[PDB]
């Protein structure tokens, strides 16, 4: 059958479904892993035991236990991310979508949703691979991963809760994909990871770390990299937050043992009622738990490793939104709201740009203010608010994906680079929040393809050139079909911009704030 | 007899002058202190004593002695700054003009030259007072004193060379015209003091001194004020350079009384011919000797005073030129020329921020780079020349101005800030160099006026136009004149900042003279070179 599958675990019945006026095949909620419940909370996943029996794979599998956001209440905006299923700690399963009739060694393409590394499902409608895979032709596959404490939760030394688990799970779920794709018509040697936000800093951390490197051929990433500043945490600031976790919930904390003993025995609401209370500052685009550097995941410092080429070496395709700090502006800043153009106050902006850089002395808050600042008109709350839009926007996700281009372009064998700067016609945010992060998403998944949602017919257009560019990219290495997309070098350094209207090549993307977050004031902050 | 005039210190005749098809009177080189040679080397002034007779006044006095330059033999650009009278240490004299039939009781203006603190005449043909004195009809005085060595030497703590003399020189000067400036028709009530780069600072220092302040009436200060990065050093400095150029003349080094009994010695050519040697560090628009904060002709730092308001509380006129520093950048920093467009590469910029900013840590550079690069053209040459120029200007003169204009204005009583940024049809240096510092000397003094200058008819109307503001505001602290047509030269206010720019195109009014930059130089980079 077309929707039947035998996988070294066991076998698999998936679902005919509807697309576009056609259909394919459709395997939802396939296990990967042994539940982590129990005993086995904070622990590295083991692989799923085989199972006798068909396995039911027609339905979505259940959310990893995490914080919702419940800001606005109905409001599609922010409720199109939080889980749309039952939470359970027992959330190790992957999607795929099989175009019909099955394919013979296609190009596939592994999806790795974003949320911080502290939220994030599989299931989301925007995720929906459906569309992708029958228009571009190609297997699509969707992972998922613990988040938050029970994913990230770091006690370095300990192999009960040594830190990294939710990147070993998505690493199963890539070895799932190497041993069982092709028996449902996948290329194992063309696999293609991608990610968004978190998922985007997660690639890059699969490029880096030697364990993974082997497990698929090219990546992608949008809107994060590796060495975003809120990304990772060295194994000392792990441990305090692990600890405080521990206090929070007046847990023992005499040892590892004990503390961990503590942890495990709390239900899942209790640890993410308080995950927010370990921070060390008050801020914004700061999450509690995220990977750590431990020696092992990462053989060395990211930086260390990005300098002596130390990852693996292939054709990269990045590229970031035109806004990407309008939204948590939103969730943490003074003087923002949703339904408002939210005019910044000089006393607001001054707010801000603490909250947006928690670990900077007075000199260094001076220096990014003065940097953002135009004092021939400084009391304009328009300017102050796309100042601080930036800020939060350069310093957290587009420098450091600069940073990142620049040096793995030395050594990569092929990199492509992107600006999306297109506002969606239907976008339910207000205006002020311009090209919000993660809604670009939406056009990678072939959302403007369906009539109901209302899109404009040129955004269906750029959604299917944008489909087309990452696909023929997965399976060749190159976005361009035999206007083309310039190839990003160390001299030139060219990009694109991703729009409705026609191609125009730019070089050096912000590069003088990217010259100022990058150089200037980690040197500052390190001399004083 | 005009030109017979009987002063507090003796007779003096003048003598009558053309002056675009007309006379007036002029009183050149009248001596105002004792000659400062032989044992007086170094020492305070000291007033002219009585003379019998008639003290002939009728031609130019000597220059002091000074560095002269010669990087452009027989060129008039920087030949027009020079000596262009014989030099000695018996230099302390002063000129006058009054128009004619003499006036009864006149505004009078003093003029203070610059030229770094090292250098600078009073009998330049520039400076030649005869078209602004007939012109506005007030009296115009001219003074001078000693620059270098000669005047600033300073050893704190000694009594022989005390340091500021040459600034107690400018003080004697005009405690002569407050004593006799009334024999010669003008009112000691009513002096307005005015002086371009260090003759801009010294104005400012005045303004200061508690031991000037009741010496004049209001002050001008062109590309120049007292908190110039130039303009001053601590007693410390001081006192390691005076002892440095000891060492540079294998002098006894074992005391105060030794170092300068040897210093006094020696030739004044001897002198100034080790005079750059005591600097710090490689630079440009670095001066060997300079006013010092000694706690006394200064009661305490400059910005503090600042701060407090401990300065006399009248009304000023001040301003700065568009391209202020590209002479400096010619005579210091690798990649400009004189005959050339002076593209600089990226690694003359580099080499050139170092050489602006002496006193900055690695930190500090990085800073000012960053802060004049565009690093979508980095290696534009064009963009690196204007980018330095910029760099050398507002460091030096335009924002260290700024922050004595925000703070001035907060305790006085009338503020008038200008921009001058009008290039010279006639300019004999390259257009790179655009609006030189110290160019709009020409049109203050009424150079303009005389026809085989060859300014243009546009030059001659900013020129009079120009001289007016500077006359009018000297007579009554307002550059404007009462229910007048002609556009208002607004005030300049804490709140708004307002200053126009002063050409030959007609009044714009503009806001916060590049605060941008300012904010840099004044706020930002102080606190970082601070920090360790
Ligand atoms: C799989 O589960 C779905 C939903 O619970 C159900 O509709 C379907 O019948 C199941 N598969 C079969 C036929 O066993
Ligand atoms: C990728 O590697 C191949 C083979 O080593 C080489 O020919 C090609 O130039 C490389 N591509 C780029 C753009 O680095
Ligand atoms: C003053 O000096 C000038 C120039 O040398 C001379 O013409 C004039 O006669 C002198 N006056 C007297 C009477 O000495
Ligand atoms: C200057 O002082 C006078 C006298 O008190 C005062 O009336 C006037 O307002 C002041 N002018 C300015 C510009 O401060
Ligand atoms: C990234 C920080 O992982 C944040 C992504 C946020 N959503 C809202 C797009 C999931
Ligand atoms: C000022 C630093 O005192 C410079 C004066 C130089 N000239 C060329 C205008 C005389
Ligand atoms: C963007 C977002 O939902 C941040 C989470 C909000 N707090 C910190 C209040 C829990
Ligand atoms: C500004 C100026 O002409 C400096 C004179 C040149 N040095 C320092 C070399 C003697
Ligand atoms: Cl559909
Ligand atoms: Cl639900
Ligand atoms: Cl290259
Ligand atoms: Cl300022």
């Amino acid at each position: 059958s077309e929707l039947l599958v035998n996988t070294k675990s066991g076998k698999v019945m998936g679902t005919r479904v509807p697309v576009l006026s056609s259909h394919i095949s459709a395997f939802l909620g396939i296990p990967f892993a042994e539940p982590p419940v129990g005993n086995m909370r904070f622990r590295r996943p083991e692989p799923k035991k085989p199972w006798s029996g068909v396995w039911n794979a027609s339905t979505y599998p259940n959310n990893c236990q995490q914080y919702v956001d419940e800001q606005f209440p109905g409001f599609s905006g922010s409720e199109m991310w939080n889980p749309n299923r039952e939470m359970s700690e027992d959330c190790l399963y992957l999607n795929i979508w099989v175009p019909s009739p099955r394919p013979k060694s296609t190009t596939v393409m592994v999806w790795i949703y974003g949320g911080g590394f502290y939220s994030g499902s599989s299931t989301l409608d925007v995720y929906n691979g459906k569309y992708l895979a029958y228009t571009e032709e190609v297997v699509l596959v969707s992972l998922s991963y613990r988040v938050g404490a029970f994913g990230f939760l770091a006690l370095h030394g300990s192999q009960e809760a040594p830190g990294n688990v939710g990147l070993l799970d998505q690493r199963m779920a890539l070895q799932w994909v190497h041993d069982n794709i092709q028996f449902f018509g996948g290329d194992p040697k063309t696999v293609t990871i991608f990610g968004e936000s978190a998922g985007g800093a997660s690639v890059g951390m699969h490029i880096l770390s030697p364990g993974s490197r082997d497990l698929f051929r090219r990546a992608i990433l949008q809107s994060g990299s590796p060495n975003c500043p809120w990304a990772s945490v060295s194994v000392a600031e792990g441990r305090r937050r692990a600890v405080e976790l521990g206090r929070n919930l007046n847990c023992n904390l005499n040892s590892d043992e004990e503390l961990i003993h503590c942890l495990r025995e709390k239900k899942p609401q209790e640890l993410i009622d308080v995950e927010w209370n370990v921070l060390p500052f008050d801020s914004i685009f700061r999450f509690s738990f995220v990977p750590v550097i431990d020696g092992e995941f990462f053989p060395t410092s990211l930086e260390s490793m990005l300098n002596s080429g130390n990852f693996k070496k292939t054709q990269i395709l990045l590229g970031v939104n035109k806004d990407e700090g309008s939204f948590f502006l939103l969730y943490g800043a003074p003087g923002f709201s949703k339904d408002s153009e939210s005019k910044i106050s000089r006393e607001d902006f001054m707010s801000g740009v603490k909250l947006s850089v928690p670990h900077a002395n007075d000199l260094g808050l001076d220096a990014v203010t003065l940097q953002y600042t135009d004092w021939m008109d400084d009391n304009n709350g328009i300017k102050n608010r796309d100042g601080l839009d930036d800020i939060v926007g350069d310093h957290n996700v587009i420098c450091p994906l600069m940073h990142f281009v620049n040096k793995y372009t030395k050594f990569g064998n092929g990199t492509y680079l992107y600006f999306f700067n297109h506002r969606a016609s239907n976008l339910v945010w207000p205006e002020w929040m311009g090209v919000i992060h993660g809604y670009e998403i939406e056009f990678v998944f072939g959302l403007p393809l369906v009539k109901e949602l209302n899109y404009t017919a040129e955004e269906e257009a750029l959604s299917r050139r944008i489909m087309h560019y990452w696909a023929t990219f997965a399976k060749t290495g190159n976005p361009n079909e035999p206007s083309k997309w310039p190839l990003f070098t160390t001299k030139e350094q060219k990009f694109i911009d991703l729009n409705t209207e026609p191609m125009k090549v730019h070089q050096r993307l912000r590069v003088q704030m990217c010259v100022f977050w990058n150089q200037f004031l980690p040197k500052l902050l390190n001399a004083t």
